[PDB]
């Protein structure tokens, strides 16, 4: 059923990545903290409605780590787009339809943006487009603080803040949230102060492609009001969806009902 | 400073009001629960920056509650503004800032449509449009319990669901509190079924005054999403202010800040 | 079934007082709030088990607070116990079971230290016998505040501090609680600097009648951590019921079950 | 600083152990997670005053799983007293003060019932001695799952239900939680079902050696109520130190300032 395996880019980035099913190409970009293990329960339910899904874990973070400094800091929408197409590229992937949250959410904008002949549709979701916008306070201070109690910060705040269903965001399994205690420094140097400006949210790049921007039904309006203004104004599908941050975690049976029709309409 | 008066309009509406401060004419109209005494905190901080600000109980709600039935039963923004110019006729102002929230918000979308010369400008915040766009449990079934239980179902749920401040919430006052608990039951079998279709959100009545539509910072994005996607379709200024359903409770300080930045970019 | 009243004893208070049922005697003594309508629902539950259930508003307190200062103010254990007797004699009862929570139960427990002849059995819940016994706020200051903001920071702490069951916490209802705002200041002025002192602790007075210690099932062990040592050290056969401070209002099904289930051991 | 490494006993246990300070001896024993990093804050602050403190892994969790079955199978106070004994003589440790919580406690009171002669006074902290004096889920229940679902219903659990400072349960560390995660399915099928009938209660034995029993600050009254009866009965001293079930993790420098003027008053 489910494949795992790694493979590198000519970027020097060790993916590792996991595959599912057969069918028209799905791909699901993490977020931030780059662990693909949060897809875990909605991948099978996705393969079932015969979609071939594939994931991987983000450069630098958990299996994934083995990665050039480079490619997790001074991180941009431009340049995790252009490492999405390798490693998708290397996995003999043509065409396919995009999911990000977040960073990830980022990311889909910029394949829309720059590589509109590899995407059939976009699913992004929470985009961060200002200095600050994507939990609560100023994470763009948080590098400054030591390793551990970063970590302790980010693991302490992610349940209620956004991922709230305490028991699916713990439902993850320990070896994941061993991976992402790894990940939080890496991310909160590399992620908050970068990626903000970078999503392309222009008009002409948010039509290039078919796109269906989402937000968390039980996110506080304000967190990513941005996204609900642009969308909407620039004529984009724009919807809300069960979960905050982490509607694949929190929610993953609705979270697959959602990805699977929005790429039905688009086959 | 507050003055109060009771006094009847051709409706048969027996009107409980209050006034406070010199100036241009600032009326905030209650939300569905028809208590003015929410406004207790917010309106010397208004009015102490050179406004008259007014305010009133709601037809058959607290010390308005000696009406005509018609008036809280198949309630309708359209009837709502009908009383409020009633209303505002009697204490002759002529032209005013109108602030409403949810059918108080119809209300003033309402006033926007059909009497813009009575209107300097218009906050709405939290328009009901639709039968599921609500944060409660479908209030369009709760007229069938019996009134205890309507207005404990009531009472327990705005608190958490729509204030989010319980020592705000609760500091309104046990007087004010024994009028909402009376309220309920006729907030229920008058204002869930038959008023968010009534709210005129079409461009041409939105464009006709000055606008500026808020949603609470802390309300979960899907509770009133579609006023977002339609505030920025038709162009009208829409914002997040901090609170839920009742800033001028849990946030009174911001709320007067904001309508007072509002009210001055139109004298 | 339920029958209300007001009387006059030779103190010179006013007491509003209940009953309901046929049978043997079982008194309901408020806690320190002295209202009476926290046992609205577990009196029936009671009488319809073949009892006649009395209860009343504490003196100073809802419909009983015409009353001279001196019986709300400095209040003691023995005070309130006087003052029950006389609202029993004039009601004809004769000998009764007395349930009792905070003061009442202070009051349950000089009942049967100083009128044995009149109880067949008695039950205590969560006797204060400490000062400031609340872990978080300390009762014994609120009397410098106002009224207001002292009514504000009692039903703003009780729900979550006493009940834990807002739903019932408020099914009390509009009246109920009307009262129990302007019950506040009062309690606060007389019932935390003089009761916890005076609840006779005693081997020899907890042993005059029969006895059961109850404590809530949710409070925090701390609160009333010295109840379960000093009867459980005396003998008093000790244990708890559902709920915290308020059982009656949280939990009336086994408050009930508790109060019927004991009284009925001692006939 | 705190020195670490790995010893083995006649059980055939592979223990982990650390060590820190000088003086007379302190041991504190895991509760049934047997993950030993739960000590790492409070050991440093017992050690400052002036003690030599000593803790493990227990066999089969976290370091020390690689231990034979019948050390985490069928477990009783009585088999965990001997593992001690073994890990205690192996560390050459004559006589010591020992804490433990939960099973540990347990634990604790064989130490005092069988071991006398080894113990200077004892520390036990919310001893289970029943099969339902909780609340929610019959843990003698848990092993019937599936592993990864065991490990989530209890890691979901614990952090609201027991160890209440999630900042500080999460503070523990991933690497930590990872450990724990192993530890929870095996947990659920060697320590609910056979240790809370293994405890000794009985006043002979509670009496043989200075025993200071305590109960969490914020648990629930009813989860060990019976705990302060037995100890209140038995004229053991009892009382309450803040926190819940995990004090040394929730509140380390009050468990510390704990341990330390029990374990000086019987020097």
């Amino acid at each position: 059923m489910r494949t795992r395996s790694t493979l590198t880019d000519k970027n020097g980035i060790t993916w590792y990545y996991e595959q599912e099913g057969s069918g028209p190409h799905v791909v699901l970009i993490p977020d931030g903290l780059g662990e693909c293990h949060m897809m875990d329960k909605p991948m099978s339910m996705i393969a079932g409605m015969g979609f071939t899904c594939t994931t991987f874990d983000m450069p630098g973070f958990s299996r994934s780590w083995d990665a050039p400094p480079e490619t997790y800091q001074d991180v941009t929408a431009q340049k995790l787009a252009s490492y999405v197409i390798s490693i998708l590229d290397e996995l003999h992937i043509d065409y396919a339809t995009f999911w990000g949250c977040s960073s990830g959410g980022a990311t889909v904008l910029a394949l829309a943006a720059d590589y509109p002949e590899r995407m059939r549709n976009g699913l992004p979701h929470e985009v961060p487009t200002a200095a600050g916008p994507h939990f609560g306070q100023l994470l763009k201070l948080a590098e400054m603080e030591d390793e551990a109690i970063v970590k302790m910060l980010g693991e302490e705040m992610p349940k209620l803040g956004f991922g709230h269903d305490f028991t699916a965001w713990h439902e993850l399994g320990e070896e994941a949230h061993a991976r992402m205690r790894k990940n939080y420094p890496r991310w909160a140097r590399g992620y908050p102060h970068t990626l903000p400006l970078s999503s392309p949210t222009g008009k002409e790049d948010l039509i290039k492609r078919p796109l269906d921007w989402t937000v968390g039904g039980d996110t506080p309006t304000r967190m990513f009001f941005d996204n609900i203004v642009t969308a909407s104004k620039a004529g984009i599908p724009i919807a809300t969806l069960p979960g905050m941050h982490f509607p694949y975690v929190s929610h993953p049976e609705v979270l697959v009902k959602h990805i699977v029709d929005t790429t039905r309409k688009y086959l």
